[PDB]
């Protein structure tokens, strides 16, 4: 029977890593990495996190089944970290998921459960996993203009025009901050306008928030999300803890469902818990317990925020440098967007041909769409990348 | 939009604990003499070693770590592990392994039906209902003898067709406590082979019946006869890591070509569901299994738990015979695993919970691990008073 299985395409990350590994070039560089890497090229375990695991090891007396939709401490701490004082517990449903991806999958299952004729609107471009899951679910997908290949910024007028075609009950997927893969983001004023279009169309916003604390700051990065929450009656937020906590493999995230009434909330929580139940019963405990420990323990929380800010500040300075080196070599602004972008990713606007030429002539590797990971740059690699970008004629 | 949501039915077994002198004989978790579910020594030691050895937490394998996958395959199939034709997938507990098993089978056969035992773990039917899969049942429990109705089981299983999936509990049958012998397993293998039915084995209590190796005996027999088989394994109970959510799906194929197919489709299933599987619990399992000293202590601790429960069952049967002189409740001693279904009806069950304060699943399923020297006489009395 299993022989009738259709061949499924690999993870691709492997192919990139295999091509790169095969490269005999002593000076090859890898900007395709999708995780944070420090100056030495490592993805360290944050101090606060290692401190939480030591504490957990000393306090946990059992490992019996716990909360089906997560532990109260985690749900509460997450909603506060995301919505801040605006957290309206009375109308908020929460679900511990298996990473932000689990949160996205559940959110989609929830919405479709409420509206079978659900349509999803995704940005152009967006994280490929978005489309993958949606295709796998057989949901209709529409695209809305977003990245401007010429300016490397947001084509807002285009986005508005396309979003204007959403109907009541449709879903609009928005990256809360640090757009992956582009790095081009919305201003708080652009968020206000998007909010108006959403109220007008009656479309349901789904926010993919996986990089809170990597853009302009913990609070600053949630500004757009908070604006949507306060003006839109129903909002779905899929949050991740893999990156801003550095616990990728622990698989920790959560689905937040903001509802109009308390009755509607009771409904949503019941459907979410039911969803977890029908997929894998209980969500993973370890990673979520680390997070709630860091956030509830003053000492740890303070250390986490400090370490996270150090990371953010570092990448931002890497942006300033690359843009400066590019300013000098080009003798023009052109590449100024590099310093204007936020997140650990940036789309250079290079064509596939140029990307291939950069790799062959300079040994630098990046995703085929010209996406580079800022964290992979340093005092030694920046001059090389700059020269390569200019040399290939981007 | 969310207002359209219809209310969903609660998990009965988990709701049971909601209504919780008080004697909990519900949820299938192991508990010691003082009513606690401890962390196993080896497990704790593994975590400490893990705390010192792990330097990063970056994304890892989409199908789980090679070490975990290998340790699990060896634990389950032993020397009958033909890696060349076996696909492995780390999952979110045994339930996760189950869900992925049904999804995989459905991709291969959009026209599949599932045969489940009467009775079976309620979560089996709920998941199948949710997926919209046709469910047929096969006789298994003999209501009067509290044993297996084997003739009835064979008759029903023979009605299966090529492409159908037969769900068999590998050992310690939840919720009955009744289990097939190795001679019955061979006969089942005969029926399956003839019909071309794909068996899905739910293995959640390996180590709680007669022993680690002995409890995998049936699964190994089917794996050696049937060319294609699916096994969903849970490490929740035998490792005492319930909340970590760790298990795995094994897809045994007739050849490496099909194996590469299943392996690819299995990984894809994780990617499109939650991306990567949870690492912590799987790391503990592989650490314990590949560290001779740890494996040794875990086997010993599990062994102790095993024999302990076995003794409790004997106490139950005994005390109960002192209250009748009849071998009516003898089945308690025969049943193997954590559970045992008494012949009590719902009314009787209620009388017990209300006028005796002892909470058991509404079908007479009791978790023997909940009993002890102090409560056995009380429970023995309870079911005698209520007359069952
Ligand atoms: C990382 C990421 C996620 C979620 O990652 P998880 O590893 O599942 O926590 C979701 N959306 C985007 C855009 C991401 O970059
Ligand atoms: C425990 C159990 C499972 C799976 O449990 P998980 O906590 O999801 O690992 C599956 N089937 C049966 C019969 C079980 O008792
Ligand atoms: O590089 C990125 O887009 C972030 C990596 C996140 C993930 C990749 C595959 C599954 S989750
Ligand atoms: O008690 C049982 O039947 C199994 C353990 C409890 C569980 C219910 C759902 C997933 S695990």
């Amino acid at each position: 029977m299993l022989g009738n299985l259709k061949p499924q395409a690999p993870d691709k990350i492997l192919a990139l890593m295999g091509e790169f590994r095969a490269d005999p070039r002593q000076g090859k560089i890898d900007l395709g990495v999708g995780v944070y890497k420090d100056a030495t090229g490592h993805t360290p375990i944050m101090r606060a996190v290692h401190a939480a695991e030591q504490r957990m090891l000393e306090t946990e007396t059992t490992k019996t089944y716990a909360g089906l939709s997560g532990e109260p401490e985690f749900q509460k701490a997450m909603g506060e970290l995301i919505l801040g004082d605006g957290l309206k517990s009375e109308t908020t449903a929460t679900l511990a998921t298996v990473g932000g991806t689990g949160a996205l999958r559940q959110a989609l299952e929830l919405a479709r459960m409420a509206n079978p004729d659900l349509r999803v609107f995704v940005s152009d471009p967006t994280w490929p996993n978005h489309v993958s899951i949606m295709n796998f679910m057989g949901l209709p997908v529409q695209t809305y203009r977003y990245f401007d290949a010429e300016t490397r910024g947001v084509d807002f007028e285009g986005m508005k025009a396309d979003l204007a075609a959403a109907k009541k009950g449709d879903m609009v997927l928005l990256h809360g901050c640090c757009h992956n893969p582009t790095g081009a983001n919305l201003t708080l004023d652009q968020w206000a306008e998007i909010a108006s279009i959403l109220e007008k169309t009656g479309a349901l916003p789904l926010i993919d928030l996986a990089y809170q604390g990597f853009g302009d700051g913990l609070e600053e990065d949630a500004a757009g999300t908070r604006l949507i929450a306060s003006r839109i009656p129903e909002v779905l937020i899929a949050a991740s803890c893999s990156k801003n906590f550095g616990i990728y493999r622990e698989r920790t995230g959560c689905l937040l469902a903001l509802c109009a009434d308390a009755a509607t909330r009771e409904l949503a929580q019941g459907a979410m818990a039911f969803l977890n139940r029908q997929t894998y019963s209980f969500p993973p405990f370890h990673g979520a317990k680390i997070v709630s420990t860091v956030l509830t323990t003053p000492e740890l929380r303070a250390d986490w925020m400090a370490e996270l800010e150090a990371v953010r500040s570092g990448m931002l300075r890497l942006r300033e440098q690359l843009a400066g080196e590019l300013r000098d070599l080009s003798g023009s602004d052109r590449f100024g967007f590099v310093a204007e972008h936020r997140g650990m990713f940036s789309r250079l606007g290079a064509t596939p041909e140029q990307v291939k030429r950069i790799k062959e002539e300079f040994g630098i590797y990046m995703v085929g769409d010209s996406r580079i990971n800022i964290a992979g740059l340093n005092d030694n690699t920046i001059p090389i990348l700059a020269r390569a970008i200019i040399e290939v004629g981007v």
